[PDB]
């Protein structure tokens, strides 16, 4: 969870 939204699979970016 690093700031979105919808796509809740994100490490960095």
């Amino acid at each position: 969870i690093w700031g979105s939204s919808g796509k809740l699979i994100e490490t960095t970016a």
